[PDB]
């Protein structure tokens, strides 16, 4: 796996639609939906830089969207929504799978100090 370059997203020059592969924030009708997309925003801002990372799978949804781990300065966006709580690990049979430990131990950290969406 690596890391590719993007811009506040821009990709090889296009705008694509990006989602977080292997999370599942809330949408914005929903309890952490409005604090997920305000966590998210300003971690991306914030970065001088954006990195894009696909997995070994697919590398679109039937949407037409990117499926990717998002890196901020070298901070994986995926991880820190759901380290705060406010995205849950998503389900994935096989696969776009490679970050998953890591996601996991992130969501036990969340989930036992009882973060945002455990509460």
């Amino acid at each position: 796996l690596h890391k590719e370059p993007a811009t506040l997203l821009m990709y090889k020059g296009q705008p694509m639609t990006f989602r977080l592969l292997l999370v599942d924030t809330p949408e914005f009708n929903e309890k952490y939906g409005p604090e997920a997309s305000a966590f998210e925003k300003k971690m991306k801002e914030n970065a001088k830089k954006i990195e894009v990372e696909f997995d070994k799978g697919q590398r679109t949804d039937k949407y037409g969207r990117g499926l990717a781990y998002i890196y901020a300065d070298g901070k994986m966006v995926n991880e820190a929504l759901v380290r705060q709580g406010l995205a849950k690990v998503a389900y994935v049979y096989k696969g776009n799978n490679t970050h998953e430990q890591l996601l996991r131990k992130a969501e036990a950290q969340a989930k036992k100090e009882k973060l945002n969406i455990w509460s």
